């Protein structure tokens, strides 16, 4: 809803690995440390949908500025080995690169296109923001 709490699809919840808790990690149904994402069952009716598109443009929420920024990002590739306050020097998978304001506190924001959510905000800074594509997880049905 607000846009800073992960994705809630059906009875499942999607969040970043660096922002997850131990209980969620233990009960998670899918995890990708390289992509920095978890998928764990959640007892709720999700009102979100995953984008089954190839959109190259979208809008993301900047929590530390509390504003919506549109941006045209690059496709899902593997990115530079950088080290954060959470992580060691490593390269991430399914990374969408775009230009825009970002901060350490905004980790977890939502990127949306008309079809739905595309990815979560992994990290950003210095005018460059990187997201984790989640389009490969659109199990809306079973
Ligand atoms: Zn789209």
């Amino acid at each position: 809803g607000p846009g800073f709490g992960g994705v809630f699809v059906g009875s499942f919840k999607i969040i970043n690995y660096h922002l997850a808790t131990i209980e969620e990690r233990q009960s998670a149904i899918y995890v990708d440390w390289q992509s920095d994402v978890l998928v764990t069952p959640i007892a709720a009716h999700g009102r979100h949908q995953i984008a089954r598109c190839k959109c190259n443009t979208g809008v993301y929420y900047c929590r530390h500025r509390d504003k919506s920024y549109p941006v045209c990002f690059e496709g899902p590739g593997i990115q530079w080995i950088e080290q954060n306050e959470y992580y060691p020097a490593r390269y991430q998978t399914n990374v969408l690169l775009a230009a825009g304001p970002a901060e350490a506190g905004d980790c977890g924001g939502l990127l949306v296109c008309p079809h739905g959510v595309i990815g979560l905000l992994t990290a950003g800074g210095g005018g460059i923001v990187a997201f984790t594509d989640i389009r490969n997880l659109l199990w809306l049905d079973t």
